[PDB]
């Protein structure tokens, strides 16, 4: 706990530590809205990871993601020494200046780009779930969740297989760090990756992602070597975490909910209204922005530089947007999130992510209709910049299951 700043007034301290929330055994997503509680203020400021302020409402999650003016993505993570080293492109920089370097990022992630991935993302994913099917068993995170978005990202970066291990921990370090490594040392690393990769493709430009980004340009001129370095490093944490976290919490809650399961298996059309659903529920992101200026936000007084958590996985679990928000309803009237954030940085990997939720669902559910957790497992989750599951054994009677 740091020493409470002369500017903040004691009935606003609630110390949430975002790496290690109180309630966590009870599921990290109900970790994160003990925040949502009737006592607790719309905005209030935990002293834990050096003290910054933590909105806790979607109203305010939205406005502060919106008013750029006031609200910088210069530095955007917690603690303040992770955001200070923080220079992804195009995620610390704020519009105008954004804008340009953004374009590009969506020239390589973006929806033509999902669509000529579409067959690769399909026949992985038959490909790992047929796998599985006979076993009767798998270890969802490692046999599946990692994998199936973290080869689709590789092979679209062309970059081989046997550097999962390195980047996957590399890029861990970065949102759920153990200890081991300080941020800016995680970034460098990876840094230090991509530098020879950029350089070789800048010779001899081939279509993969890197090699695109490195030989693009920016409202008509020549990316510099350390601007695709900037933007790759991006691409790679985005492609490396976010999904893989995501789909384990999805098919947790599918393996507890039989009835979900029976929903979305006779009436397929509805797993793209489920998985939208599923991003609400089971929403998993909180970054932040840096104050420009002193400034007056609901009330509270905001100095110049403190930092201020918008948790994007807590707009869609406020009572206030969505009615009985802890509820997975696939019908759901009007879904509302910031899953995928809001304002000018909006996720460009969005439609990639929804395609790799889509299509397992329906392929996991065509395979393997039934399953369920391993008997006496207790599902473990962590927390940080991008929360995730720690584990998830699943079982099922192999003569349920269907070849396809
Ligand atoms: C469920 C999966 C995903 C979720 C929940 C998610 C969420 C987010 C969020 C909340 C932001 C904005 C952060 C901020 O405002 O500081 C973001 C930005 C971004 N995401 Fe995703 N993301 C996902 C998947 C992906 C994938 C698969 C990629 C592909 C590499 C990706 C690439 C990006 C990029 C490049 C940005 C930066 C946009 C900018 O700064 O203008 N994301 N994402
Ligand atoms: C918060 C994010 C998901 C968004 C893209 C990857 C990520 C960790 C960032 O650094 C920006
Ligand atoms: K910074």
């Amino acid at each position: 706990l740091a020493p409470l700043p002369p500017h903040v007034p004691e009935h606003l301290v609630f110390d949430f530590d975002m790496y290690n929330p109180s309630n966590l055994s009870a599921g990290v997503q109900e970790a994160w809205a003990v925040l949502q509680e009737s006592n607790v203020p719309d905005l209030v400021w935990t002293r834990c990871n050096g003290g910054h302020w933590i909105a806790t409402r979607g109203q305010l999650i939205r406005e502060a993601y919106e008013d750029y003016r006031h609200f910088s993505s210069e530095c955007p993570f917690i603690p303040r020494e992770a955001g200070e080293a923080y220079d992804f492109i195009p995620t610390s920089m704020d519009p105008p200046e954004q804008r340009q370097f953004r374009a590009l990022a969506n020239q390589v992630v973006g929806m033509p780009v999902v669509d000529k991935l579409e067959n690769r993302i399909q026949e992985l994913a038959c490909s790992l779930i047929e796998s599985l099917r006979p076993q009767g068993q798998c270890n969802f995170t490692e046999d599946y969740a990692e994998p199936f978005p973290i080869r689709i990202f590789m092979l679209l970066a062309g970059l081989p297989e046997e550097d999962i291990p390195h980047l996957k921990y590399l890029t861990d370090q970065m949102t759920r760090p153990d200890g081991s490594m300080t941020f800016a040392e995680a970034k460098e690393a990876l840094y230090d990756y991509l530098i020879p990769i950029i350089e070789q493709r800048r010779q001899k430009p081939g279509t993969d992602a890197i090699s695109i980004v490195a030989n693009g340009q920016v409202n008509g001129r020549p990316i510099t070597s350390d601007e695709a370095k900037r933007m790759c490093g991006l691409l790679l944490v985005g492609g490396l975490d976010t999904v893989v976290n995501f789909l384990s919490f999805s098919m947790e809650f599918l393996a507890k909910s039989p009835e979900h399961r029976q929903e979305l298996i006779q009436r397929p059309e509805r797993i793209p209204a489920a998985c939208e659903e599923l991003l609400r529920r089971f929403s998993l992101v909180a970054d932040g922005r840096i104050l420009t200026s002193d400034y007056e936000f609901h009330g509270v007084q905001l100095k110049k530089g403190d930092q201020i958590l918008l948790p994007q996985m807590l707009s869609g679990l406020d009572e206030r947007e969505n009615a009985c928000p802890m509820h997975v309803d696939f019908s759901r009237q009007k879904v509302s999130h910031t899953t995928f954030g809001h304002g000018s940085h909006l996720c460009l990997g969005q439609h990639l992510a929804r395609r790799e939720i889509i299509v397992t669902l329906k392929e996991w559910l065509t395979r393997i209709p039934d399953f369920s957790i391993a008997p006496g497992a207790q599902i473990q989750h962590k927390s940080g910049i991008v929360s995730g599951v720690q584990a998830l054994p699943l079982v099922w009677d192999p003569a349920t299951t269907k070849a396809v």
